[PDB]
Protein backbone atom coordinates (compact mmCIF):
# COMPACT_ATOMS: atom_id res chain seq x y z
CA UNK A 1 0.00 0.00 0.00
CA UNK A 2 1.20 3.60 -0.67
CA UNK A 3 0.06 7.26 -0.07
CA UNK A 4 -0.96 8.09 -3.67
CA UNK A 5 -4.69 9.00 -3.83
CA UNK A 6 -7.28 9.59 -6.58
CA UNK A 7 -5.32 7.92 -9.43
CA UNK A 8 -6.91 6.06 -12.38
CA UNK A 9 -5.25 2.60 -12.78
CA UNK A 10 -4.19 2.13 -16.43
CA UNK A 11 -2.19 -1.10 -16.09
CA UNK A 12 -0.67 -3.39 -13.46
CA UNK A 13 1.99 -0.72 -12.73
CA UNK A 14 0.93 2.64 -14.28
CA UNK A 15 -1.49 5.08 -12.65
CA UNK A 16 -2.61 8.57 -13.81
CA UNK A 17 -4.21 11.64 -12.22
CA UNK A 18 -5.09 15.24 -13.24
CA UNK A 19 -2.87 16.98 -10.66
CA UNK A 20 -0.24 19.72 -10.02
CA UNK A 21 3.03 17.67 -9.90
CA UNK A 22 4.35 20.31 -7.48
CA UNK A 23 1.20 20.11 -5.27
CA UNK A 24 1.22 16.33 -5.50
CA UNK A 25 4.88 16.11 -4.43
CA UNK A 26 4.26 18.53 -1.52
CA UNK A 27 1.35 16.32 -0.30
CA UNK A 28 2.85 12.81 -0.80
CA UNK A 29 6.61 13.47 -0.24
CA UNK A 30 7.35 10.55 -2.53
CA UNK A 31 10.71 8.76 -2.40
CA UNK A 32 11.24 9.88 -6.05
CA UNK A 33 9.80 12.78 -8.06
CA UNK A 34 10.83 12.88 -11.72
CA UNK A 35 11.84 16.18 -13.31
CA UNK A 36 11.42 16.88 -17.05
CA UNK A 37 15.03 18.00 -17.29
CA UNK A 38 17.28 19.20 -20.11
CA UNK A 39 20.94 18.16 -20.51
CA UNK A 40 22.17 21.40 -18.85
CA UNK A 41 19.77 21.03 -15.86
CA UNK A 42 18.58 24.59 -16.61
CA UNK A 43 15.16 24.52 -14.93
CA UNK A 44 13.57 27.51 -16.69
CA UNK A 45 10.05 26.49 -17.59
CA UNK A 46 7.55 23.70 -17.88
CA UNK A 47 7.63 21.08 -15.15
CA UNK A 48 11.31 21.85 -14.37
CA UNK A 49 10.70 25.55 -13.85
CA UNK A 50 7.74 24.78 -11.60
CA UNK A 51 9.60 22.19 -9.49
CA UNK A 52 12.62 24.46 -9.16
CA UNK A 53 10.44 27.47 -8.17
CA UNK A 54 8.82 25.31 -5.45
CA UNK A 55 12.34 24.62 -4.02
CA UNK A 56 13.07 28.40 -3.88
CA UNK A 57 15.83 27.82 -6.51
CA UNK A 58 17.71 25.27 -4.36
CA UNK A 59 17.22 22.68 -7.14
CA UNK A 60 18.98 25.04 -9.61
CA UNK A 61 21.85 25.76 -7.19
CA UNK A 62 22.43 22.02 -6.66
CA UNK A 63 22.10 21.37 -10.41
CA UNK A 64 24.66 24.02 -11.32
CA UNK A 65 27.21 22.35 -9.02
CA UNK A 66 26.36 18.93 -10.59
CA UNK A 67 26.98 20.26 -14.12
CA UNK A 68 30.17 22.09 -13.12
CA UNK A 69 31.53 18.74 -11.82
CA UNK A 70 30.10 16.22 -14.33
CA UNK A 71 29.17 18.10 -17.48
CA UNK A 72 25.85 17.78 -19.30
CA UNK A 73 23.56 14.75 -19.24
CA UNK A 74 22.81 12.75 -22.39
CA UNK A 75 19.42 13.00 -24.12
CA UNK A 76 17.70 9.85 -22.79
CA UNK A 77 19.81 9.96 -19.62
CA UNK A 78 19.26 10.91 -16.00
CA UNK A 79 20.83 11.75 -12.67
CA UNK A 80 19.61 11.43 -9.09
CA UNK A 81 19.79 14.62 -6.98
CA UNK A 82 18.04 15.85 -3.88
CA UNK A 83 14.26 16.17 -3.79
CA UNK A 84 14.61 19.18 -1.50
CA UNK A 85 11.23 19.99 0.10
CA UNK A 86 9.32 17.96 -2.52
CA UNK A 87 10.58 14.36 -2.25
CA UNK A 88 13.50 12.36 -0.90
CA UNK A 89 15.14 12.33 -4.34
CA UNK A 90 14.60 13.99 -7.71
CA UNK A 91 15.31 11.85 -10.76
CA UNK A 92 16.18 14.38 -13.48
CA UNK A 93 15.33 12.63 -16.77
CA UNK A 94 16.06 14.11 -20.22
CA UNK A 95 13.45 13.21 -22.78
CA UNK A 96 14.03 14.32 -26.39
CA UNK A 97 12.89 17.86 -27.13
CA UNK A 98 11.10 17.84 -30.52
CA UNK A 99 11.44 21.71 -30.60
CA UNK A 100 15.30 21.04 -30.77
CA UNK A 101 14.91 18.23 -33.43
CA UNK A 102 15.94 15.31 -31.08
CA UNK A 103 15.20 11.65 -32.01
CA UNK A 104 11.81 10.61 -30.52
CA UNK A 105 13.18 6.98 -30.32
CA UNK A 106 15.21 8.36 -27.36
CA UNK A 107 11.93 8.60 -25.43
CA UNK A 108 12.07 4.86 -24.67
CA UNK A 109 15.65 5.22 -23.35
CA UNK A 110 14.46 8.14 -21.16
CA UNK A 111 11.66 6.05 -19.61
CA UNK A 112 14.06 3.14 -18.98
CA UNK A 113 15.61 5.27 -16.19
CA UNK A 114 12.38 4.88 -14.22
CA UNK A 115 13.03 1.11 -13.91
CA UNK A 116 15.88 1.84 -11.43
CA UNK A 117 13.27 3.05 -8.86
CA UNK A 118 10.51 0.93 -7.33
CA UNK A 119 7.95 3.80 -7.11
CA UNK A 120 7.95 7.25 -8.77
CA UNK A 121 5.79 10.35 -9.14
CA UNK A 122 6.38 11.61 -12.70
CA UNK A 123 5.20 13.78 -15.58
CA UNK A 124 4.82 12.47 -19.10
CA UNK A 125 8.30 12.72 -20.63
CA UNK A 126 8.78 14.91 -23.68
CA UNK A 127 5.22 16.34 -23.29
CA UNK A 128 4.37 20.02 -22.83
CA UNK A 129 7.10 22.40 -24.01
CA UNK A 130 9.27 19.42 -25.14
CA UNK A 131 6.91 19.13 -28.12
CA UNK A 132 6.08 15.40 -28.28
CA UNK A 133 2.57 13.94 -28.54
CA UNK A 134 1.52 13.14 -24.94
CA UNK A 135 -0.59 10.17 -26.18
CA UNK A 136 2.61 8.70 -27.62
CA UNK A 137 4.52 9.48 -24.40
CA UNK A 138 1.92 7.59 -22.34
CA UNK A 139 2.12 4.57 -24.70
CA UNK A 140 5.95 4.47 -24.43
CA UNK A 141 5.66 4.81 -20.64
CA UNK A 142 3.26 1.85 -20.35
CA UNK A 143 5.36 -0.28 -22.72
CA UNK A 144 8.73 0.59 -21.06
CA UNK A 145 8.31 1.21 -17.32
CA UNK A 146 7.90 -1.94 -15.21
CA UNK A 147 8.13 -0.23 -11.79
CA UNK A 148 5.20 1.57 -10.23
CA UNK A 149 4.68 4.99 -11.78
CA UNK A 150 2.15 7.63 -10.73
CA UNK A 151 1.71 10.11 -13.58
CA UNK A 152 0.57 13.68 -12.88
CA UNK A 153 -1.00 15.58 -15.85
CA UNK A 154 -1.15 19.43 -15.62
CA UNK A 155 -4.19 19.93 -17.95
CA UNK A 156 -7.71 18.55 -17.28
CA UNK A 157 -8.42 18.61 -21.01
CA UNK A 158 -5.31 16.53 -21.85
CA UNK A 159 -5.90 14.19 -18.87
CA UNK A 160 -9.39 13.35 -20.18
CA UNK A 161 -8.06 12.81 -23.71
CA UNK A 162 -5.25 10.50 -22.43
CA UNK A 163 -7.75 8.36 -20.48
CA UNK A 164 -10.43 8.26 -23.22
CA UNK A 165 -7.90 7.27 -25.94
CA UNK A 166 -5.93 4.72 -23.83
CA UNK A 167 -5.75 1.26 -25.34
O1 LIG B 1 3.41 23.48 -13.29
C1 LIG B 1 3.73 24.01 -14.36
O2 LIG B 1 3.86 25.27 -14.40
C2 LIG B 1 3.85 23.12 -15.60
C3 LIG B 1 4.31 23.65 -16.78
C4 LIG B 1 4.38 22.84 -17.90
C5 LIG B 1 4.00 21.50 -17.83
C6 LIG B 1 3.54 20.98 -16.67
C7 LIG B 1 3.48 21.78 -15.54
O3 LIG B 1 3.22 19.61 -16.89
C8 LIG B 1 3.94 19.28 -18.04
O4 LIG B 1 3.95 20.47 -18.78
Amino acid sequence: VNSFSGYLKLTDNVYIKNADIVEEAKKVKPTVVVNAANVYLKHGGGVAGALNKATNNAMQVESDDYIATNGPLKVGGSCVLSGHNLAKHCLHVVGPNVNKGEDIQLLKSAYENFNQHEVLLAPLLSAGIFGADPIHSLRVCVDTVRTNVYLAVFDKNLYDKLVSSFL
